[PDB]
C-alpha cells in the first residue's frame, strides 16, 4: 500500500484467504487516521480496541480479530467468510456511533487488573472525542477516493 | 484469563476456531511482559511488529497475522491449523534472539512514509533493548508455571 | 546519578541555581516510578501534569513550573527559593491523595480543545489509579534509601 | 491561551517573573506541533529532550531548564534574564538544524539505564524525521502570524 495517496478514514480489504478445507478468511484495513498526520494516543486506542471488540459483534457475525495497527492510525480486522466493504464500512461507523455518544464507563469492558494486561491505560474520554472526530470526516468504502457511507 | 496469576515472558494458546467448512484456526496469545507491571514504548512496539511479522514467516508457514495488544504487553498471533504452544515459544524465542543481535536498520521493512502509516515511530535501538530483556527472563510454554524453552 | 540504584517513589533536590543578583531558585526530582521497571501512559502523565499545576500552588507559593519527564517516570518541579525536600514530600503526597480520593473530571483544569494543546489524551481513570499505586508505595524524602513520609 | 487559533512551529513568551533580589525568570511555549492536530510519540520526544538540553546551551546562557509538555506538541523552556522571542526562535532553529543532520547515536547523552530512567525510550531516527519536519515548516516568532525564520 503506498500510504501517501490513501484517504482516510477509509475501509479497504486488505486480503482474502482459502484454508485447505476452503473456508475463507478475509483480512481488512480499518483506516481511522490519515497515515503519518496523526496518530491515535494508547489509552483512546486501547479503550476503543475493548469497545470495537464488543459491538462490531453484536453486528456482525464472523470476526475472529479486531486489533490495533502498531502504527496507531487504525484496526486490523479477520473475518471468517467474504465480506465486502460497504457492509463492514457501516458495523465500524454504527459502532463509532455508539462510542461518540451511548457508552459509559460501565460498557467497556475489561478495565479491572485482572481482566487486562494494562487497565490503567484506558480513557473513555479519549474513546469519545476520537469517535467523534474520526465520524466527523466520514468513512469512506474506497481508500483512493472518497466515498463516504 | 486471569492477569493477576500469569508469568510472562509466555506463549499461550488462546483458543482454536473452526470455521463453517471445518478449517481450524488457533489464536495464540504471545505475553512479552508481566500484565500491569511494565509496557512496551510505542516505537518499540511498533519496530517489533515489523520485525516479527517477517522473522516468524521466515520460520513457520501460515501466519494470518501477528498484531500487538492494545495493553501493549505482548501480540496476538492468528495460524492456519493446531499449532500447540512448544514450537511457537521455539519461533518467537529464535526471532526474538536475531532481533536482539543480528537485525541492523535495513533490515527493518516498511519504515518510510509510502511503506508505513507512521514511520517516524520507528526505534530499531529500542526494539533490540526490549528483546534482550525479554529473552533474559526466558520463553516459557505454559502462563502459569515456568517452563522456559 | 545512577538510575539503577534509586528507589522510588521518591523526592530528590537536584541543584540550586543562584541568579544574577542573588534569587535561588530550587529543582526537584519527583519520581513517581521506578526507573527503568516501568513508565506512566501519555494520558494519565498528562491528566496528572494538570492536577498537579493546580494541586501544588494550593499548597505552596513560589512554583515556577511542574513539568513531565520524558522518560516518564516523574515531574521536574522548580520553585523560587530555598525548600526542603521534606515539605516537597507532604506537598506531592497531599496532591496525590486528592488526585486518588477527591478529584471528579470538572476539577480538572484546560480539559477543551481551546485550552489544551492535545485535549483528547487525558484520563482522571488513569490519573487517579496511578496516584493510589504511587501512595501505596510511600513517598520518600531520600533517593537511595525509603524514608516515606 | 487559544489553542485553535495559534499557527505552529512557533515560539511564545510566556511570563516573566521577578525575585525578591531582582532576578528575572523568562517562560517560553515551543510549539513545535500544531495543537490537537498531531503530537510527537513518547521516542522521539524523549531523544529530542536529551539532544535540545545540550544543544541549547551550546549556542545561548541562561537556560535552567527545557522539559516536554504533557501534551507532546512543544518544549517548556525556562532561561534565566530577560526574553528575546526572535533570538530563541534562532537557537531552536539552529538546534534542529542539528538533531536533523549533525547528530549520530553517540551524540546523545542519558541513553544508558544508569543514566535515563525510560533508557529503551529513546530513538534517533524519529527525533531526526520530527526535526526535519518542523523545520520545513518554518519556525514563526508569533503566535498567531506566521514569521517564519
Ligand atoms: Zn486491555
Ligand atoms: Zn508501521
Ligand atoms: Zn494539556
Ligand atoms: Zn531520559
Amino acid at each position: 500500500l503506498d500510504h501517501t495517496i490513501v484517504k482516510a478514514p477509509y475501509i479497504r480489504l486488505i486480503s482474502e484467504e482459502v484454508g485447505p478445507k476452503g473456508d475463507i478468511i478475509t483480512n481488512f484495513d480499518i483506516r481511522l487516521i490519515q497515515p503519518n498526520e496523526n496518530a491515535m494516543d494508547t489509552a483512546g486506542l486501547h479503550t476503543i480496541e475493548h469497545l470495537l471488540a464488543k459491538l462490531i459483534r453484536q453486528r456482525i457475525d464472523g470476526l475472529i480479530d479486531c486489533s490495533p495497527f502498531g502504527c496507531r492510525t487504525g484496526f486490523h480486522m479477520i473475518m471468517w467468510g467474504k465480506q465486502d466493504s460497504e457492509k463492514i464500512a457501516q458495523v465500524i461507523k454504527s459502532s463509532l456511533e455508539e462510542i461518540a455518544e451511548g457508552i459509559t464507563w460501565e460498557d467497556v469492558p475489561g478495565t479491572t487488573i485482572e481482566s487486562c494486561g494494562n487497565y490503567k491505560d484506558h480513557s473513555l474520554h479519549s474513546a469519545k472525542e476520537w469517535a467523534k472526530l474520526i465520524l466527523s470526516q466520514g468513512i469512506s468504502t474506497d481508500a483512493f477516493e472518497r466515498k463516504p457511507i
